[PDB]
């Protein structure tokens, strides 16, 4: 089974291509990690295996859903520590992701009840939304569209939570720039409506990510970095009028930034739409892949048997599965076993309880 054959991420010595998704779970109580995140983690950790951490904010006004986790304090920091300890204790390699929500949030979210940050003034549309913290869904509201000074701080907030990232153990980080969330925001022409060197042409609207991604390499090394993204999901009102091309112009300047500074990324992770069309999905995801000079993981909807053979066939290095991995602690070796598999509750995907549909699914 190639899924189970050794892979080298560039420092990190990895067994097998099963990588943990991120996943945001609601249970970091007051944005601390918990306890409780530590048995999560350890349970689906497995030696010489890569894990990806829920989204983490890089700043207080990042967050756009409850009890999320930050990396921007040294409190958050202790206590990450001790559940990097854990997962090292297992051999697993964890990347903690960094996620800013831009536009996707709500006063209720927001310090001083202030008004979620964009590229744009526009708010997500009425078909979506929010939600919040009692288990009720809100309204999204008008963002307010920052000045070319406000990106260069955000830019800042991504490259000191990145130094935070290392100081509690993390092997590295990985940029969330998908779903529709801040950088999608920046990257997409469906929603970036800007008039400045931020916005119209490709070359500006991929100067915000090209700017994230350069900032956290120069602090911890590129081969510390991976980067998200998701050119043909479009959550949040997150359409683009030509979705590979604005992959591919991506792929161009990650190729660039490793260029200019002589190293490679970890990876490029790629998640595509997750609800089951085939042929164009996977055209484009190879097409991704084929541009990026590096390691790349694919995400969305994956099966054990499309995994093997994305691998097998050279359309992937790694394979990240969420999901299943809710549901299954140990679906590395339910993978190695062709075991079967268990079924997850959405109901509690982003509940609070630190046990309940979070650590009681059962080994096999
Ligand atoms: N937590 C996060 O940040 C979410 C970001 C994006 C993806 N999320 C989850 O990943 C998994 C894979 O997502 P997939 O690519 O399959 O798409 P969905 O986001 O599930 O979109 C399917 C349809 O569901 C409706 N829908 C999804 N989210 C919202 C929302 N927030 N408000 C209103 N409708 C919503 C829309 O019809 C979508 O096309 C799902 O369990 C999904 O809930 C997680
Ligand atoms: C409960 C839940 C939370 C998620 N949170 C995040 C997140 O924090 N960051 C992210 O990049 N994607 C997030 N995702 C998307 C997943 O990483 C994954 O790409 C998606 O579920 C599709 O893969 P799958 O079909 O293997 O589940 C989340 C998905 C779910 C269902």
């Amino acid at each position: 089974n190639p899924l189970f054959s050794p892979y080298k991420m560039g420092k990190f010595n990895l067994s097998h291509r099963v990588v943990l998704a991120p996943m945001t779970r609601c249970r970091a109580l007051n944005n601390i990690p918990q306890a409780a995140l530590g048995e999560y983690y350890e349970q689906r950790a497995t030696a010489g295996g890569f894990l990806i951490t829920e989204g983490t904010m890089i700043s207080p006004t990042s967050a756009g859903f409850p009890h999320v986790p930050g990396i921007f304090t040294k409190e958050q920091v202790r206590e990450w520590k001790k559940i990097v300890d854990v997962v090292h204790a297992k051999g697993a390699v964890i990347f903690c992701q960094l996620w800013h929500v831009g536009r996707a949030s709500h006063e209720v979210y927001q310090p001083a009840g202030a008004a979620p940050i964009s590229s744009t003034e526009k708010p997500i549309s009425n078909r979506w939304r929010i939600l919040m913290p009692d288990g009720t869904h809100g309204i999204y509201p008008k963002p307010r569209a920052i000045g070319t000074y406000e990106i260069s701080q955000v830019v800042e907030d991504y490259r000191r939570s990145a130094l935070n990232a290392i100081e509690a153990g993390f092997d590295g980080i990985e940029i969330h720039g998908a779903h529709g969330y801040l950088i999608d925001q920046f990257l997409k022409d469906g929603i970036n409506d800007r008039t400045d060197e931020y916005g119209g042409s490709l070359a500006n609207r991929c100067k915000f990510i090209t700017q994230v991604v350069q900032a956290v390499v120069s602090a911890i090394g590129a081969d510390r970095v991976g980067v998200r993204v998701s050119p043909a999901i479009d959550h949040l009102d997150a359409m683009d009028s030509n979705p590979l091309s604005l992959g591919l112009a991506v792929v161009e300047r990650l190729n660039k930034i490793q260029l200019h500074s002589g190293s490679k990324l970890a990876y490029l992770h790629v998640t595509q739409p997750g609800d089951g069309s085939e042929e164009e999905e996977a055209r484009l995801m190879r097409t991704l892949r084929n541009a990026y000079q590096g390691t790349f993981i694919c995400s969305g909807g994956y099966t054990r048997e499309l995994g093997i053979e994305a691998v097998a066939q050279g359309d992937a290095d790694l394979v990240s599965y969420g999901r299943l991995f809710i549901s299954n602690p140990d679906l590395v070796m339910r993978i190695k076993l062709n075991a079967p598999l268990n079924k997850y509750n959405r109901k509690t995907f982003y509940t609070q309880d630190p046990v309940v549909g979070y650590t009681d699914y059962p080994f096999l």
